[PDB]
RNA sequence: UAGUAGUAGACA
């Protein structure tokens, strides 16, 4: 019932006194925390960081490894099959026993071939064979290993594996002979990797693409090594199971010139698992490192390398599996970039090498690697400003140690890459090019970034290192509270406290006077929306039942009671829904679950999020009562966000790109033109100054009770307090935190059994040495639209302040918040007599007037910052970035209007990222992350070559391609074309219809040319693709993307068959949640049991090898494997017989499903000209389950819980008929339950449905125009 | 100086 509470007095807070103190402070000299960029600057940053650096670390001689696998191709690669992976074995055990050991690891390969080469003849039959023929014998136990105990391995062999079964240094940068060979190093490798080996969319992708770059690529030694790689890798995966880990095996590619040797080894499945192998090869071109070479043994004419032993985890085997593509799909985006840059296409010798640097870097995953080009990233945008803080940057990029050779060359490359950009046409980072505009530059490094796998880190020293930050910043916050008392911190400093002071302006303080002010400004925008604001807070689920949103249904995570070990148990946010709902005797809305669990200490924990960042963000996992009270907090206050704007949180994830674009349009707009000063004119020209801003500590560095004096002068609609005193309140419950240490950092402090210095300090922070209290420090993510709004109003107090400080200049100002994350446009004046006005002010009394003289931007960016550091928004120096003519938001960069979005996270994350739900539905779901590329900017054929890339991905990893198991050819007699999909399918389906048409389109449309062949014809090959979709029918009628297709606590309370009948009696609760305790409980007793919750409850990446010959296909409601499902697709289609149901459904479906005709039967030809390329913008495409709830509805509870889920209370009647008219324009309960954008355009595209689809026509060719 | 990882002792 809301109960009232402590409802804040407000003070005498005054402008004009912060006027007065903006006076005073200006009044003065400043020192500005940005330096401008200049070549001399970069260049004596780099080597007074490069004198420091050389002995920051100790010196070390040797450099170490950077390859993971190591071969040598000279010749085409051809796939390995069985049997020539046998023929190669024996050619290459029979070369390497004509060797000579010199090595621990020389005679284990000498001993390993003679065993093998020694295997008996039923030996040699059981391995290579299948799993189903496969039978155990003496010498083998599984089908691609074997055995090899003490009595068949020399003492150096048994001596290197004690080696394996048992301080940091960094090379001399800063010497001239290390850079030299490191460069000549990776320069080799690079130039071996560069040797040559010796419908309209379809006619444009052979034109362009494939006769420029596929061509191009396909005589590389990359392509062939890239594709050995994939063998090799293979090969390693098939080795990592369970079973077969245990064992030795040999495998041999390249007619017998590339050998690997797998050691035993723990299986990948365990985590924290290496795989451990050895491979010899060939000396010759390639991925070769003579000095990293465990040997070169000297054959006849010949040079083998046998490599270190080298230990790989799952992340890395899988990002080397993938390499070529990811490689692949970098050069292709890098190929679209540079034609939209250059207007023409890349010569060979430059693609050639773009795809050999590509390459080497998905192949060397390692972390420094990443960590350099992730400083890189920020680094580029730096020089290439007018003021930047470009010194802090190089700093932290000298904060490693330069141990391989590749990152010496990679080093020495950016320090060249920036000195060059910061003496200015922008010089490429991997060719000798030059481009023409920043934004191709910067997205080369954002491709050649995201190349490197997330989770790079080392397992264990990164719960440590996201545990540092908030300790130390509960420490300073322990202090502060020490030094100037708990009143102080808490509530505020008053004004005259800083006046007197002013060293209370910093972090972690916060002036009440300015909170105040802020919140005044705001609410004066919000007067005249406060209708809407308060229609907007009303909206939210205040009354409505807090278990019955799906947020708190979801599988996110959270924690749990205190257990008796003193740690804080790990569970889902299903589990406590359960739990709480089970000990109560009701599901309380919001309001009343905040009531009953306000005593409660907020209590949290940390997991790594793992990213590709330098430091590993670590996220918070928060108990249930802190999450109920950060819930109140962003349901107001997002409420109270929509109805603001300069606030780009609140709005939808696609609608940010178009409405900064807008901002920056505005602002444009009002650079158009002067402005006119009265003498007491004087004209002025107007300028225009971005500031990329970015927060130092944004939740770490904060203290959240600021929030309270916010919210207890933020005006909403409401004609009560009740509500925002509830928000109030929640503040104040979640201002202290209990921050639980993680078990795994525990056992690392515990085995430790003796403490360095620094750990003791982050030891003594926990008392028990469990949990620490944290005070002031929201956790990261927790508060995030309000962080926003108060940065907005912090920014809107600034520009009053500013305006009423010198009100005879219309000074422009816009600012954007996403929450750290912001963009300061600021349109200054500047003179083409202005210095006379300005002495003139001065000896008028206005001694604040001097700052605006001259760079008018510094003084202003000066009263921004520190109005900002009068609630806590510290601006960051080292990432904020100045400039006249660009700038960096959302991850985006704005070329004034022009906008470029990245695509290349979705393209590459396709193949890396597979949901694992179903063939059928991977497959879509890998097509429709390509559809999302094509919609942010990448062209029709990139799009097309990624998508036939993770096609045959998924083809390979399914065995769905031909020639292999699972190929529908040769069990289903058709074509492999004219099968379905979810029964294998070809796939293969232009991106035009994908992103146009749909994506189960291949399907549907397979029905079509069917029924016209049954109409017409007659035939018997249209009656079996009929027996095959109804098969696909009956088992989606059985079982229950938009298709057809084909333990824990509290789990067990209910009988599976108390839940099958439960879910028969109510149907409606199907399509919406409950709202009874007792009915929402059974609901998701059920939702814990369902197949598809408890996967989803990478490791599915590396198992699906396995699970693809296991049973996890449904046929008659028992799990079988997929040949099975096709031999009974045969066996049914050759039985089934043609009904009348059947056929007028598909005449139905037929008829009420026709884009395809439109795509390939405009015309097109190429115009005289050559294309042009425009400020690419952004346009747009241009409750449901409820009725359906109502129509099963039968039982009082479940026509209430539909009544209250619907948004129109009494309506669903009135919405249930005109739905069902729409059906009848595309009632049975079958045909119930079976029923049941933003893109990157160029600046001329109109935004209509169709629009977009004529400029994705136009966009197919990338040097010429067509016409349409 | 077997690998990954690391100016947090790990995988073991
Ligand atoms: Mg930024």
């Amino acid at each position: 019932y809301i109960p009232d509470y402590k409802g804040m007095e407000p003070i005498g807070a005054n402008i004009e006194d912060l006027v007065d103190y903006s006076k005073d402070w200006l009044s003065r000299a400043r020192n500005f925390s940005f330096f401008e960029v200049k070549g001399t600057a970069v260049f004596e940053c780099f080597n007074s960081n490069e004198a420091n650096h050389c002995q920051r670390y100790p010196m070390s001689r040797k450099p170490r490894n950077f390859l993971l696998i190591q071969c040598s191709l000279i010749t085409s690669y051809k796939p390995a099959t069985t049997l020539s992976d046998q023929i190669d074995s024996r050619r290459a055990c029979s070369y390497i026993l004509n060797l000579i050991p010199d090595t621990p690891a020389s005679y284990l390969i000498h001993d390993m071939a003679y065993r093998y080469i020694n295997l008996t003849r039923e030996d040699m039959i059981n391995y290579y064979a299948p799993r189903i023929q496969f039978k155990q014998t003496q010498n083998v136990r599984e089908p691609g290993t074997f055995k090899l105990t003490s009595s068949m391995l020399r003492a150096e062999s048994k001596a290197m594996l004690d080696l394996l079964n048992n301080q940091i240094e960094s090379l001399n940068i800063a010497s001239h002979i290390v850079q030299s060979e490191s460069v000549s190093l990776i320069t080799k490798i690079l130039s071996d990797l560069e040797l040559n080996i010796t419908t309209v969319l379809d006619k444009f992708f052979q034109n362009e693409t494939q006769k420029y770059l596929i061509d191009v690529l396909k005589k590389t030694t990359a392509w062939h090594i890239g594709h050995l790689i994939r063998d090799i890798t293979e090969s390693l995966i098939a080795h990592s199971g369970l079973k077969r880990s245990k064992y030795w095996s040999l495998h041999s590619y390249n007619n017998g010139n590339v050998i690997l040797f797998i050691l035993p080894s723990k299986s990948l499945e365990v985590a924290g698992s290496f795989i451990r192998f050895i491979t010899v090869f060939r000396i010759g071109p390639g991925l070769v490192d003579k000095d990293n070479l465990d040997t070169i043994l000297i054959d006849g004419d010949s040079q083998w390398g046998v490599s270190k032993v080298m230990s790989i985890d799952l992340n890395r085997l899988l990002a080397l599996n993938i390499a070529f593509e990811k490689a692949l799909i970098a050069t292709a985006t890098w190929f679209q970039y540079y034609t939209e840059d250059q207007g023409q296409f890349p010569l060979q010798y430059a693609i050639r090498s773009v795809f050999a640097n590509h390459f080497l870097l998905a192949i060397c995953q390692k972390m420094k690697l990443c960590a350099i080009f992730d400083n890189l990233r920020y680094l580029i945008p730096a020089v290439t400003s007018l003021y930047s803080g470009f010194p802090s940057l190089i700093e932290k990029l000298f904060e490693r140690p330069f141990k391989s050779s590749l990152e010496v060359y990679i080093y020495y490359n950016i320090k060249s890459l920036l000195v060059a950009l910061a003496q200015n046409v922008y010089p490429s980072f991997m060719s000798r090019i030059v481009y023409k505009h920043y934004r191709s530059l910067i997205s080369e490094v954002t491709t050649c970034f995201f190349l490197f796998e997330k989770g790079l880190h080392g397992n264990m020293n990164e719960e440590a290192k996201i545990h540092l930050e908030t300790v130390e910043w509960a420490l300073k916050f322990r202090e502060k509270e020490e030094k100037y008392g708990e009143s102080l911190v808490e509530n505020g400093y008053m004004m005259w406290e800083l006046r007197a002071n002013a060293e209370l302006a910093e972090q972690q303080l916060y002036c009440q006077d300015a909170i105040e002010l802020a919140a005044i400004e705001l609410n004066k925008v919000l007067a005249t929306k406060s209708s809407v604001v308060a229609n907007s807070i009303l909206s939210k689920n205040w009354e409505e039942p807090y278990f019955s949103q799906t947020r708190n249904i979801s599988l996110k995570g959270m924690s749990g009671q205190v257990q008796e070990d003193g740690h804080l148990s790990s569970s889902v946010t299903i589990i406590e829904a359960i739990r709480y709902l089970s000990n109560s005797r009701h599901n309380p809305s919001l309001l009343k679950l905040y009531e009953e669990t306000r005593e409660q200490k907020a209590m949290a924990r940390i997991v790594r999020k793992y990213q590709r960042t330098e430091a590993d963000r670590g996220f918070f996992i928060t108990t249930l009562p802190t999450r109920c009270r950060l819930e109140i907090i962003e349901d107001y206050y997002d409420a109270i966000a929509k109805n603001i704007s300069e606030e780009y949180i609140s709005y939808g994830g696609e609608k940010k790109i178009l409405a900064i674009q807008g901002a920056l349009e505005k602002a444009l707009r009002w650079a158009s033109g002067e402005s006119f000063i009265e003498l007491s004119f004087i004209r002025m020209k107007r300028k225009l100054m971005y500031v990329s801003a970015d927060a130092t500590k944004w939740s770490p560095g904060d203290n959240s009770a600021k929030f309270r004096r916010f919210t207890s002068m933020l005006h909403n609609g409401l004609p009560n307090n009740k509500l925002k005193n509830c928000v109030i309140d929640a503040l104040k419950q979640v201002y202290k935190t209990d921050f639980f240490m993680s078990r795994k950092l525990r056992n690392y402090i515990d085995s430790m059994e003796s403490l360095d210095p620094h750990i003791k300090q982050f030891l003594d922070f926990f008392p028990d040495g469990h949990h620490g209290e944290v005070k002031g420090n929201w956790l990261q993510g927790n508060l995030n639209k309000c962080s926003s709004l108060f940065g907005v109003a912090m920014s809107l107090l600034f520009k009053q302040v500013w305006t009423n400080l010198f009100p005879e200049l219309d000074c422009f100002f816009e600012f954007a918040h996403h929450s750290d994350d912001a963009l300061f446009i600021y349109g200054y004046l500047e003179p083409v007599d202005w210095f006379l006005f300005v002495s003139q002010q001065i000896q008028a009394g206005h001694l604040h007037w001097f700052s605006v003289n001259t760079e008018m931007w510094k003084s202003m960016f000066n009263l921004h910052e520190h109005i900002l550091l009068l609630g806590s928004i510290k601006i960051s120096p080292k990432k904020t970035t100045v400039s006249p003519t660009n700038a960096e938001f959302l991850s985006t960069f704005f070329e004034g209007c022009a906008v470029s979005i990245p695509f290349v996270k979705i393209l590459l994350g396709s193949l890396s990222d597979l949901p694992g739900l179903g063939y059928f539905d991977d497959l879509a779901a890998a097509q429709s992350r390509c559809v999302k590329a094509l919609d942010l900017g990448a062209s029709p054929q990139v799009a097309q070559l990624a998508v036939a890339l993770c096609t045959s991905k998924v083809e390979r990893l399914y065995g769905t391609a031909p020639g292999m198991v699972n190929h529908p050819a040769a069990y289903l007699q058709v074509k492999h074309t004219d099968t379905p999909i979810p029964l294998g399918g070809n796939g293969a389906m232009s991106i035009m219809e994908l992103a146009t048409a749909g994506i189960g389109m291949s399907d549907k449309n397979l029905l079509k040319r069917a029924l016209l062949g049954y109409s017409h014809k007659r035939q018997k090959s249209m009656l079996y693709i009929l027996g095959l979709f109804k098969f696909l029918m009956k088992l989606s009628d059985e079982t229950f993307q938009f298709s057809f297709i084909g333990e824990f606590e509290f789990a067990d309370m209910y009988t599976s068959k108390f839940l099958e009948l439960w879910s028969s009696q109510h149907v409606t609760y199907d399509y919406i949640i409950p709202k009874g305790r007792d009915n929402l409980l059974i609901y998701l007793v059920r939702k814990l049991n369902d197949p598809s919750i408890v996967t989803a409850m990478l490791q599915l990446r590396f198992r699906m090898q396995a699970k693809q010959h296991m049973k996890v296909c449904r046929l008659d409601g028992e799990w079988v494997t997929f040949r099975e499902v096709l031999a009974a697709a045969n066996s049914f289609a050759e039985n089934y017989s043609a009904t009348s149901q059947d056929m007028d459904l598909f005449q139905t479906l037929t008829s009420c499903t026709a884009w395809k005709d439109f795509l390939n039967g405009i015309h097109c030809d190429v115009i005289p000209t050559k294309q042009v390329q425009r400020a690419k913008v952004a346009r747009t495409f241009t409750s449901i389950p409820a009725v359906i709830g109502y129509k099963f509805a039968v039982t009082v509870e479940e026509m209430s819980d539909v009544l209250d889920t619907a948004k129109f209370p009494d309506s669903l009647s009135v919405d249930l008929k005109t739905m069902k008219d729409g059906v009848y324009r595309e009632s049975l309960p079958d045909v119930m339950k079976r029923i049941a954008r933003v893109v990157i355009v160029q600046g001329n595209v109109e935004g209509t449905a169709e629009a977009i689809c004529r400029y994705w026509l136009k966009s197919m060719s990338l040097v010429k125009t067509i016409r349409v």
